[PDB]
């Protein structure tokens, strides 16, 4: 069948700092660099035939690591750039919930129910990646990785799977995590979720 | 929180040889038994002060593995024993799928809507594995690691996210995989599927 291989992107400085991101572009930590280079090890056996990336710097340069050392063709894709948070990019998370326990609570028990406030609209959201998947159910690839953001890869896996928007943050995704999703033609089965084994050696 | 380590029983003969098993008991392979063996790697730091397992013996086998090398009680629960699939426990399963397209794939789709001929009542099925779950919630133990089938934890994932029986073939564990789900004292939180890190040294 095909492989889809989603792929968070390596560790921003804001991720570093706990900062809410969304449409927010910081650059990839000396952490997220060496992140990246691993991931490679994950792919040097069966290497995808395309590499599709958010646009956003902490994507592109996941990707770009990638593509480069293992010579895959690159695509650049808006449609996975990560939701925006409006009003609320650039504070700190963990402040943020302290001041408004029961918003960030809601928003995580069914975050199309309970948006945030000057959030992405929802259903353009919801828009934006179902497309994504349409087109990715017809490239003509056999292995794919997409490399993007908790939202839009948490997104990604909901719609796959049938299961709503409504339960994107009942699973996690760490930075480099990888989360393999095949697709027989007709529907898709989630093989793994938030494989970080690559990473171990950091420990 | 609550860390619960889901971990699907090691290689046994008939998951090697493809043959449909349910309560049927089918002793490990040799592979099984290295599987279970690498298992503890996974509990260096995060050691479970309790392992639950199903008492079939591709499952006790691998649990006591574990519980014997990390030194804590193994305990033993009759309600995340496999599914019964009823006449078509022992058949091979690809040979049973080129006969029966139709029936294999609908069961994959929706095993609620398109029970297997004779397979365990669905309510029953879920009301055990409820109970066990609610058991899970209220234990005192602050990290722990159920050993089970394939059935039972897929299912305990998905009445734990909210998302039905419907998906629990939508998702894949492989002989001793590691899904570790998180419990806030209300809700669920997914933080990996179908983790074999500790497999590596094998490929």
């Amino acid at each position: 069948m095909k492989k889809i291989y989603l792929i968070r992107h390596a560790q921003s400085e804001y991720n570093e700092k706990g900062i809410f991101q969304g449409r927010l572009d910081s650059d990839l930590t000396p952490l997220g660099f060496v992140q990246s280079r691993l991931l490679v090890k994950q792919f040097e056996r069966e290497k995808p035939e395309v590499i599709i990336t958010s646009p956003q710097r902490r994507a592109y340069k996941t990707a770009l690591t990638l593509s480069d050392v293992l010579g895959i063709d690159l695509i650049v894709d808006e449609r996975i750039r990560e939701m925006s948070f409006g009003v609320l990019e650039g504070r700190h998370f963990w402040t943020m919930f302290e001041e408004n326990k029961e918003m960030i609570i809601n928003w995580l028990k069914d975050p199309v129910k309970y948006p945030l406030p000057t959030q992405e609209d929802i259903k353009e959201f919801e828009k934006r990646i179902k497309e994504f998947l349409e087109d990715l159910k017809s490239r003509k690839e056999k292995v794919l990785a997409v490399v993007g953001h908790g939202g839009t890869l948490h997104g990604l896996l909901c719609l796959a799977l049938g299961i709503g928007l409504e339960k994107m943050w009942h699973i996690h995704m760490d930075n480099t995590g990888i989360s393999l999703l095949e697709y027989d033609g007709e529907r898709f089965y989630l093989k793994s979720l938030n494989d970080t084994c690559h990473l171990l050696v950091l420990d």
